[PDB]
Order: structure tokens, then sequence, then C-alpha cells
């Protein structure tokens, strides 16, 4: 049942694929190891293939080693990067030192498609809509990806979309004010946060919050969105956060009507939904789905949710040995996709 293995040396790295890969070619690098482009001969598909690097090197690394691979099995839908493939040129678990990750190739993010172009309504809607699909699935298998920008989304000639962790072989720019400022409670609707920076830059062709460093992001975000309100101030448990909050210059909430000039009326009241200050008063992504905007995508029966990700292995402390049996396991366990 084990397909027949071939050496390559790309960069300076010995690659061990099945044949089934053919022509790899390096994409990129870094310190998480090596991508290739390949051609699956299997399916006909451009796929890319990544030899994770130092794997087992430490307890750290095995776990996320294990943490990496688990997950990616689990994310199965359209709009989120999953696993076409997960393989291993050794023959048991003594043998067992090199882990290949095998995904559907993307050649472009949402940045390299846009161009920091204005994109029409409709475009952004598709767009919009592929994001807030993927981030239903996501939140629902309880997940916040909490890194959601255009560098992790890929998007082919299609449009089509998918949700990325870790990019292609600043930040702060789309990033929840909570998170910003250290409220050590937060909810999935940071990354709906996200979204609505994402979709503002989309139809406007200007980043949102361009702000120059930690401190002129908020500034920048708290002249849109105003000062936190009596409501937002009461659930806020330091004194000092208060202080902070007050110290700083007391200004309205803006109109985004008057912000987001000549934009479809429904994209600006989705965007005013996303960006409220008060996380607990943002749509989640489920409840933006639904909202007119997106009329012309919305399809209630085809918004799949994840089954529960069962997230426990979090809490542990184990043996690089265990790590790495436990990420065997997932190795050998794994189904293609049909
Ligand atoms: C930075 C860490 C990365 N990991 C992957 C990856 C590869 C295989 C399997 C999985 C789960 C992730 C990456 C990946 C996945 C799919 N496609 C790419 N493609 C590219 O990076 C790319 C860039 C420019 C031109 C052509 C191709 C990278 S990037």
């Amino acid at each position: 049942e084990r397909p027949t293995f071939y050496r390559q040396e790309l960069n300076k790295t010995i690659w061990e694929v099945p044949e089934r890969y053919q022509n790899l070619s390096p994409v990129g690098s870094g310190a998480y190891g090596s991508v290739c482009a390949a051609f699956d001969t299997k399916t006909g598909l451009r796929v890319a293939v990544k030899k994770l690097s130092r794997p087992f090197q430490s307890i750290i690394h095995a776990k996320r080693t294990y943490r990496e691979l688990r997950l990616l099995k689990h994310m199965k839908h359209e709009n989120v990067i999953g696993l076409l493939d997960v393989f291993t040129p050794a023959r048991s678990l003594e043998e067992f030192n090199d882990v290949y990750l095998v995904t559907h190739l993307m050649g472009a993010d949402l940045n390299n498609i846009v161009k920091s172009q204005k994109l029409t309504d409709d475009h952004v809607q598709f767009l919009i809509y592929q994001i807030l699909r993927g981030l239903k699935y996501i939140h629902s298998a309880d997940i916040i990806h909490r890194d959601l920008k255009p560098s992790n989304l890929a998007v082919n000639e299609d449009s089509e979309l998918k949700i990325l962790d870790f990019g292609l072989a600043a930040t702060r720019w789309y990033r929840a004010p909570e998170i910003m400022l250290n409220w050590m409670h937060y909810n999935q609707t940071v990354d709906i946060w996200s979204v609505g920076c994402i979709m503002a830059e989309l139809l406007t062709g200007r980043t949102l919050f361009p702000g120059t460093d930690h401190i002129d992001q908020l500034k920048l975000i708290l002249r849109l969105v105003g000062t936190p309100g009596a409501e937002l101030l009461k659930k806020i448990s330091s004194e000092s956060a208060r202080n902070y909050i007050q110290s700083l210059t007391q200004m309205p909430k803006m109109n985004f009507a008057n912000v987001f000039i000549g934009a479809n009326p429904l994209a600006v009241d989705l965007l005013e939904k996303m960006l409220v200050l008060d996380s607990d008063k943002r749509i989640t992504a489920a409840q933006a789905l639904a909202h007119a905007y997106f009329a012309q995508y919305h399809d209630p029966d085809d918004e799949p949710v994840a089954d529960p990700y069962d997230q426990s292995f979090e809490s542990r402390d184990l043996l690089i040995d265990e790590w790495k049996s436990l990420t065997y396991d997932e190795v050998i366990s794994f189904v293609p996709p049909p």
C-alpha cells in the first residue's frame, strides 16, 4: 500500500516524496520549513508540498507539529486551507523523522489580486462572503483565527478565496482594538473586526487604520469608532485600563455613511455592525452571512459548520516521543478528501 518514494535535493535539503508528486519546484522557505510546487499525477492538480523543519527537535516543536497537523486534518471547507495529503518517507515510528504536508497550490493572496485598488461592490460582496463563510466554519470549531489580514487570504483567478494561517511561501492594521489594548477577554468577533477592515479597504482602495505604531493604531481606530461609551466602560475590569481610556481624548463615533462616500448603503450598514468597538455587540460570522449585503451569494444550506474540535491536547505536557507518536498516528490515519 506504500507508494514508491524518490529523493531530490532542494534548496539544500533532501526531499523524499511519493512518485505521484512530480516536477518539484521550490517556492519558498522560512523557519517552519520549505514549500515546493508540484504536479500531482494522481489528480492532475498543481499542489504545494511543505516539508516541515525540525518537526520533533524539542517538546515545543513536536507539540506545534501535532497542533498544525491536527488542525489541518480538521479543516474541511472550501474557504479554509486544508489537507490533500500528509506523508512521511518513514516506514515505522522509529524511522519517523520527516513530515510533509500537501495542499492545492495557491498562486496569489488578496493583496496581489487587489493591487491596492478600489474593487467593485459586486467583487467585494463575493470576497467578503467567502471570508465570512470560512469564518463561520472556523468559529463553529471554537477556533479564533486572530490574524486575519490580506496576506492570510489566498485568492485564485476566479476570485475563489481560502483563509490561511501563515501566508504564502503591518499585521496591526487589521487587529481588533481589544487586542491592541491589553483586554484579556476577547471573543471570536476579533476576526469580524479584521474582516471589516479588509472590507473597508477593498471598497475604498485605502487601508482603513494604517497606524504607524501601536499607539497611532488605536488613535486611528478610536477616531472612527469613538471612545468607549458608558456601557463598554462598565465591562472594563482594571482601574488603570479605564484610567487609560479616560486620559485619552473623548471623541464621538463617526457616521460611516459620511466616511465611506458613495458606497452601497448595505456595505456601510454591515461595516457599522462589524466595526463596533464593543465586541459583545459586534456581528458574528453567521449573522453577517444573513445580512442583505450578501443576498446574491447567501445560501443558508451551503454555509456548513465544522465537527466539534477536541483541543484538550493544548493543556497537556507530554514528552517529545509522545508528541511524535501522536503525530505519527495522525499521519497514518489520514484519509484523503473524495
Ligand atoms: C508559509 C507557510 C506555507 N505553507 C504552505 C503549505 C503547503 C503545503 C501544505 C500546507 C498545509 C501548507 C504554503 C502554500 C500552500 C499553497 N500554495 C502555496 N503557494 C505559494 O506560496 C506560491 C507563491 C508564489 C507563486 C506560486 C506559489 C504555498 S505557504
